[PDB]
């Protein structure tokens, strides 16, 4: 009874590699491109995919991405269908759905949980679900074997970390909301020492160089918006966003893997 996330994290650990996880919004810039983007990212070195559920509610880059997607009336079922299409040729790469609690609740907690797993979703990141309100979701998610990726920060309380260290599976999403790299490193390592699960840095990764500098000490890096910009700028410039996003992620994949060399 193993989740794709745990299997992937094990192979990474055995290969002495760090996780590289890209985020894109489902349906951005148009629906017919999402699955193609998912494959391209995996091809360019993505270990885990984060797929955003569009919702109107957070940085301006992600906000505009969700607005673009919502113009195509992209909803939960559409996101799940894209995962199914993806799973027709990719059954290995873990897929994480990222989004807000409201669309899932309107869909129905239990109905969404089983549909997500059936579609091939391995876990969720609920950005507006604090641990104090996650009891109900945690129980339903556990029934269908859906992982809950919890967030934590430099200020995450001791009681929260206790709750997180028990109910969280897979990995933790590290956030920290004029921050420089040395200060980040110190704060990250402090939090990592208090976490059972591996701690993935999920902000501020814009370039291959930065990705490599963070991966020096971090368990993994999450690309939060850099790929969104790369895709939409290539699209606006009448260029190919598949090549653009791939080239950016490949550059990060290579920079991360080149750690330890001379």
């Amino acid at each position: 009874a193993m989740n794709r996330i745990d299997k992937t994290l094990e192979k990474l650990k055995a290969n002495r590699k760090k996780m590289l996880s890209p985020y894109i919004t489902a349906g951005d810039p148009y629906p017919e491109l999402t699955v193609s983007l998912m494959h391209q990212l995996v091809k360019s070195g993505a270990d885990v995919l984060e797929l955003g559920i569009p919702f109107s509610d957070e940085g301006p880059v992600i906000q505009r991405a969700m607005e673009r997607a919502l113009a195509h009336s992209i909803h939960c079922d559409d996101v799940l269908n894209m995962v199914r299409q993806f799973r027709k040729t990719d059954t290995e790469t873990p897929v994480i759905l990222m989004g807000y609690l409201n669309p899932i609740e309107q869909y129905g907690y239990d109905l969404f949980a089983q549909q997500a797993v059936e579609a091939g979703v391995d876990g969720t990141i609920l950005v507006d679900l604090p641990p104090e309100e996650a009891d109900g979701v945690s129980r339903v998610w556990q029934k269908h074997g859906l992982y809950s990726i919890y967030l934590c920060s430099p200020t995450t309380s001791a009681e929260r970390m206790n709750y997180i260290n028990q109910h969280a599976n897979g990995y933790l999403y590290y956030v920290s909301l004029a921050l420089k790299l040395p200060e980040l490193k110190a704060q990250y390592l402090q939090r990592k020492a208090q976490s059972k699960l591996p701690l993935m840095v999920g902000f501020g990764i814009k370039t291959p160089e930065m990705a490599a500098q963070v991966a020096e000490f971090a368990d993994g890096v999450i690309v939060g918006a850099a790929l969104i910009n790369e895709i939409i700028e290539a699209y606006e410039a009448k260029k190919d966003p598949l090549q653009a996003s791939g080239a950016l992620l490949s550059s990060m994949r290579q920079a991360i893997d080149n750690i330890g060399s001379m």
